[PDB]
């Protein structure tokens, strides 16, 4: 079994994201080992098809890249209590701080390893997670402006995460917008600009250009997953194609097909999913096993080519309809397989 | 892991093991350690489990085993899920039993045996009404190993089949009769097996020689409407609480603000999610364990997070302390059976599940 990443697809689609960014940068996102397609991969291929930075939630991640030779510029912005930011210093990974501990963390680690800090703030918009919210933004401006007085660090952003990863048109949407303006105007009043502002994740990189920024954040729409699936396909190309071998034919007809819940087909598909087998839909029966199982065959051989989910080109289900069947989104999807479900990839 | 971890605590395995060999009589224990171990991590679970008397170790591929045989485990193990063509050979030369369940696997490994001149040690896997050799092939199987076990091309030594209540009984009557057939054939084998878990504890009248538990090795109940059956699970998830905060009534949580807080209130945020194994249909059902307390999940699982709501009360969280999602239970946290039910599904599922973030981890027997 192999879960093949067509490295073409994710070339094709970070080519369309570009075209929807238009004067914008557009930062990979690249999180959670690529959405499970392989970040270090993924990203050297978006690198060269135009994104001009790559983004991750830790740390451990952006040290990951650069330890697989990444040189570009990357963006870690989750950060647990009591992370050492030192590594990130020397390894010239920008760091994102959300709070005044964390920018007084990070300057004992510029103090310490001699490397001045390219930053950026995550202020709160709405989401109401981990971002600096609007009544402290004042004084974590002070502490920057004092900080790159004396060199200390290089303020490089301001970001802020996104209530809705697939409503473009709520007014929400529009409100963090003007949220985030706001806090640009409580920056200007300090005296403190930012070399550049961003918001918009994949939802909002392809369908609100009115409310880009400097820079966009699309992750999903790199792997060609939909960002609002109730619009199709919106031109992307799904990057993950996941499929397995016949392992034995048995008389109806079925075949075992040697995966299962813990290679991550959901159990919940049991008796529901469909497989594509030489052109045609093959209905699981049974529960799903540990590492197995059945599908009806109602012209099949063993060692014959099952396909579980697809960009959908030759009538092989989605990562969607996965999604629909679970009552999950594809996000899950896509970061489910694993165990005897190797990871490979097609070239461009 | 600093930031989460499912700890397995060896200790909990040793006991697991007591207790199930205590149920096995005077039968020998097979300790299953395919998936990794169950999520537990085969390497070092088959080396509690040999340590605390098991007698060999069940894997369903040759490639578990060769991983096992690689970290310097020396215990017999047994592989019984092959993919057609598989050149047995590798098996065959790091000692590796290769349990069969057709007449053209077999044929495959009697090649092997020819190419590498490696005697195998071979079990057959009968179908008893769940693959396996049926009925039908059975008698043509007998006497295939008839003339292998002659030249010394194999040794006999098992014969197998699962489990899948009177169909129960049914499946037992039916592999007592393959072993009469093999016998009134003159065909001896070693060994004869048929027991998960399930049929080690709660029916001791159906053990044959060996017993092959899984599931009760890592402490989780084989059969969950009786309860724990004195077994302990192994397996803890549990994570650093990374924020605390505060929020007002009317405020939205997570992606999609699903939930908006009904009162002023705490929250803490666990930064593990559905891309490390916490299922995303969790969302708003799950709870964890804080400094004693139980704690809900509030909005939704986003790909590596979740927020908790810690309550009103006096603030007794802070960064850095510990949630549990699931463990045993000895402390009041939930289990993997109680996410099972949350989600619909059976805790064999759970414990496969942490990944990512989440760092495997082991305490040590005492």
């Amino acid at each position: 079994a192999e879960a093949m990443v067509d490295l073409g697809a994710i070339e094709h689609n970070v080519r369309v994201l570009r075209e929807h960014a238009g004067h914008a940068q557009l930062m990979a996102v690249v999180k959670a080992d690529g959405y499970g397609h392989g970040a270090t991969r993924v990203a050297q291929t978006a690198l060269g098809a135009g994104a001009a930075e790559l983004g991750v939630a830790t740390v451990d991640e952006a040290l990951a890249l650069r330890a697989d030779g990444i040189t570009a510029p990357v963006l870690a912005w989750l950060h647990p209590p009591g992370i050492d930011f030192g590594p990130a210093l020397l390894a010239d990974v920008q760091v994102a701080v959300s709070s005044l501990r964390q920018l007084d963390e990070l300057l004992h680690a510029v103090r310490r390893t001699g490397r001045t800090a390219t930053v950026t703030v995550k202020v709160d918009t709405g989401l109401n997670r981990n971002g600096v919210g609007p009544a402290q933004f004042p004084a974590m401006l002070t502490a920057l402006r004092q900080a790159m007085a004396e060199d200390a660090v290089r303020l490089r952003g301001l970001m802020s995460h996104m209530v809705y990863a697939d409503k473009p048109d709520d007014s929400i949407n529009d409100v963090q917008a003007q949220r985030f303006t706001a806090f640009l105007a409580q920056a200007r009043e300090q005296g403190v600009r930012f070399e550049v502002a961003h918001l918009s994740n994949s939802s909002a990189t392809m369908a609100r250009p009115d409310l880009t920024f400097d820079l966009v954040r699309p992750g999903i729409a790199v792997y060609g997953l939909s960002p609002v699936p109730a619009l199709g396909d919106m031109g992307l190309v799904p990057a993950m194609t996941v499929k397995c071998a016949v392992a034995l034919v048995k008389s109806t007809n079925l075949a075992l097909l040697p995966i299962g819940y813990a290679d991550g087909v959901f159990r919940s598909l049991g008796g529901r999913l469909e497989v594509l087998i030489n052109g045609r839909r093959c209905p699981g029966v049974g529960r799903i096993c540990m590492n197995q199982f059945m599908v009806d065959l109602g012209d099949v051989a063993e060692g014959d080519e099952a396909i579980l989910f697809g960009p959908g080109i030759r009538g092989e289900p989605t990562a969607q309809d996965w999604a629909d069947l679970v009552g999950t989104i594809h996000y899950e999807v896509v970061t489910s397989p694993r165990g005897r479900i190797t990871r490979t990839y097609r070239e461009a």
